[PDB]
Formats: structure tokens, C-alpha cells, sequence
């Protein structure tokens, strides 16, 4: 009731400062886009408007459907045992980058059975994986803190199960965002730091994906690379935040919401 | 340990029957959009190679951050109250679309900062909200079951949750398929079925999405109908969900592996 009313509210308020801070720059991206669009079209005073238009419906569409246009066409194979490793531990982990998805009626009706099945097994897979590490990284400490100190037991999880968040956080943002910072050229480190947690969150916005290098040299080893990082961020996440909803204090607030 | 190696096994069994099915429809349209990439290119003669390179690596650069270069840019506002409602849902909600996505270094922090509490408070909203329909649907039938014809409460459950679930997906599968195949006229079924599965398994992958059509009569009405539908689409999968993880069967399928 009072939450639904609040969670309404919270989005009507994040559409309101969105509109606040990214419309003017989309505003003026729209409008230099659109500006990119006159000067292409002028640029090319033989090219025409609806031809055009026809053509990038056509390019986007597959770009949506995956197929980027880009690399002479002949760039990555989309499909291929490591980069379908990818997606296929995408849209199982429900990533869904969107950089490669079914192009067939026949393909996703499969992608669908798989996913159906493939979906729940790998929630099986990353819970399981995720209660190890509990037991090892989170738990252990804790543990060990009690018995040197002596203090409460109560009191040192819910106090330092904080602590080591930070721990996990610079492990699984500030160092990768530097290591991405290295081997992706063309970012930055803010754009890196905005795909490590968009990815490890699951969103999947599908701005920034890896692998993009023009016939790089390490196309598979950086693949399967990539690959084990999204899933070990996406292990260390559901630790991070099987923690948090341990703690009390959060526990109380969904208890109150 | 054993499923581990059975996870990396069923991925492996992923890649290799998508590269068996989907792979030589992708080496198709791979082939027949580079054929489209030099018809575009033959029938403008003026139009040269790297030019356009540039281009569309801006272009779709952009389609990637959201901002469709289509309908003549003056399409539909990325963001404004309706759109960026519909956005912060997705976002919140993981499905992450990617058909909107912040634009600027400034827009990006605050995105981050937005869906480091936005998205625990949105978890914590949709997991209080399909608690409440758990209890109306799915709760109330099975008691009624028990009650009137007497056997033993333990069977009732575990037999007749599953059939729940027919009901569940006949509901907002394939009543709200024939729906969108009614309102994208673009659209077929199997591509809608395609859409419905992933928005409300969250993979959001992005390339069926709603409310595109050009100038369309009810765009604020209907960009706020798909919202509700989705987020419908999430509690009621996330009631199907949370009853099949209640039922035995497949909880000694979790503990088994
Ligand atoms: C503790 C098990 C880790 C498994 C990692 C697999 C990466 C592909
Ligand atoms: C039972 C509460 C449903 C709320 C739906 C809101 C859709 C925007
Ligand atoms: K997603
Ligand atoms: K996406
Ligand atoms: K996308
Ligand atoms: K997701
Ligand atoms: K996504």
C-alpha cells in the first residue's frame, strides 16, 4: 500500500531528474544526431531520405537481432563456440546484452526450450556456486573476529559483514575497472566502472560489451576470459548481496516495506 | 563440483546445437547482410566504404545508448515522464531493454547511484508485491481442493501447484501473445510469444520492443499499459516461479545439485 504508492512515487521522481540531467543531453544528442543525420545526408546530396531510412531499418533491426554491420561484416563470428559460450551464459545468467540474439522462428522457438530449462538450471548453478563462497570469503572472517576479540557474536556480523562488502566492491569494480580500462582502448574508466556494474547487476544495457576489437589477438582466450570475470562478479554480487539482506538492519527495512 | 562441470557441459551443448541451427541462418543473413551492406553501397556509387564506416560506428554507437536515428530522429522522446517511467521500471527491474540508456558521463554516475538503492528498493517491491498474490491465486484454490474432497494436504500442494502454473501462463502468455500480435501490427505470434518470454524472464534482450509505431495514437497510454503489463508479467512469473521452487520435486532437484 504506503510502499506501492512510494515505489510509484520513487519512479515518478527518477523519471523527473532523469528528465532533469540525461533529456538536455539527449535533447542535444538528438539534436546533434539528428544534426549527424543532415550532415551525412548532405554530405551524400545523391543519397535520399526513404531509401535510407529503409536501409537503417534493416541495419538496426539486425544490430537489435545482433548481426552488427560493423567490421566489414566479416569481423566476430556472432556464433561460434566461445562467443555462443557467451551468450548462451548471458541469457542464462539474464544479462541479455542484446548483442546476439535468435535471427530465426526456428531459433528462438529453441532459444525459448532452452531457456525455459536452461534458466532454472542456472539459477541452480549460481546458487550453489554463490553458497560456497559464502562459506569461505563472508563466513570465515566473521568467525575468526568473535574468538580473537571475544565479543558478541550478534554484534560482529551484522557490524563487519559491512566491512567486507568493501572488500568484494574494489576486488570486483576498482581493480577490473582499471584491468578493463587496459585492454579496452577506446574507454574510459567511468564508462568501464558503469559496464562492470550493469553487468554484475544483471541489467545488460548492452552499451559497453567486450570482445569488440578489430581482429584482436587473443578473440577466445579474452572471450572465455570475459565470460569467467561475468560469471565471478555475478557470484561475488549474490554473495554481496545475500549479506546485505542478512543484515538486520536491511532485514528490517523489507520487514517494514 | 559435478554440476559445475555439467553447467560448462550445458553451455557447451548450447554453443554447439545453436551453431547447428542458428548459426547457418546468422551465416545467412551475415551473408545476405553483407550482401546488403555492397547493394546499399553498389546502388550509391557516390557513397564510399570508410565514410560510412564512420557513420554507422556512430550511429549504431548511439542505437546502443538509445537514440534511434529513426523517424526522422523526431520519433518518440527517449525520455520524457512516460518513456523514462518505462525505463527506470526496466532498469529497476533488470529487463534493461537497452533502447534507452543514459547518454552522458554526468548521466551515467547518476544511473549508478539511482540503481544502487533503486534496484534493492525495486526487488524489495516486487518481492512484497507477488508475496500478497501468492496468498489470493495460488494459496486459496489449494485449500479449497483439500477441504471439499478430504485427501491429505501434502499431495494437494505438489500435485496441484503444477497446474496452477498452466493457468498463470495461459493468462499472460497466450491471451497477452494475441493481444500484442492484435497491437504490433509489424509483429507475427511467434516473435510476440518470443518478446513475452524474455521481458518476463528479464533478459530484456531488446529486440522486440514496444511502443515504435510511427506517431501512433496512444503513445503515453499505451508506453504506461506495457509498463503495467511487464511489471504484471514479473509478479505473476515470480509467483510461478517461487511455487515451482516450493514444490518438492524441484526442490530435491536443488539439493541434489
Ligand atoms: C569455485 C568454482 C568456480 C568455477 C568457475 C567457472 C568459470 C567458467
Ligand atoms: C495489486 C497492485 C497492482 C499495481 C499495478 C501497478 C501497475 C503500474
Ligand atoms: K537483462
Ligand atoms: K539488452
Ligand atoms: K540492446
Ligand atoms: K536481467
Ligand atoms: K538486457
Amino acid at each position: 500500500g504506503f510502499l506501492v504508492l512510494g515505489y510509484l512515487l520513487y519512479l515518478v521522481f527518477g523519471a523527473v531528474v532523469f528528465s532533469s540531467v540525461e533529456l538536455p543531453y539527449e535533447d542535444l544528442l538528438r539534436q546533434e544526431l539528428r544534426k549527424l543525420k543532415r550532415r551525412f545526408l548532405e554530405e551524400h546530396e545523391c543519397l535520399s531520405e526513404p531509401q535510407l531510412e529503409q536501409f537503417l531499418g534493416r541495419v538496426l533491426e539486425a544490430s537489435n537481432y545482433g548481426v552488427s554491420v560493423l567490421s566489414n561484416a566479416s569481423g566476430n563470428w556472432n556464433w561460434d563456440f566461445t562467443s555462443a559460450l557467451f551468450f548462451a551464459s548471458t541469457v542464462l545468467s539474464t544479462t541479455g546484452y542484446g548483442h546476439t540474439v535468435p535471427l530465426s522462428d526456428g531459433g528462438k522457438a529453441f532459444c525459448i526450450i532452452y531457456s525455459v530449462i536452461g534458466i532454472p538450471f542456472t539459477l541452480l548453478f549460481l546458487t550453489a556456486v554463490v553458497q560456497r563462497v559464502t562459506v569461505h570469503v563472508t563466513r570465515r572472517p566473521v568467525l575468526y573476529f568473535h574468538i580473537r576479540w571475544g565479543f558478541s557474536k550478534q554484534v560482529v556480523a551484522i557490524v563487519h559483514a559491512v566491512l567486507l562488502g568493501f572488500v568484494t566492491v574494489s576486488c570486483f569494480f576498482f581493480i577490473p575497472a582499471a584491468v578493463f580500462s587496459v585492454l579496452e582502448d577506446d574507454w574510459n574508466f567511468l564508462e568501464s566502472f558503469y559496464f562492470c556494474f550493469i553487468s554484475l547487476s544483471t541489467i545488460g544495457l548492452g552499451d559497453y560489451v567486450p570482445g569488440e576489437g578489430y581482429n584482436q589477438k587473443f578473440r577466445e582466450l579474452y572471450k572465455i576470459g570475459i565470460t569467467c570475470y561475468l560469471l565471478l562478479g555475478l557470484i561475488a554480487m549474490l554473495v554481496v548481496l545475500e549479506t546485505f539482506c542478512e543484515l538486520h538492519e536491511l532485514k528490517k527495512f523489507r520487514k517494514m516495506f
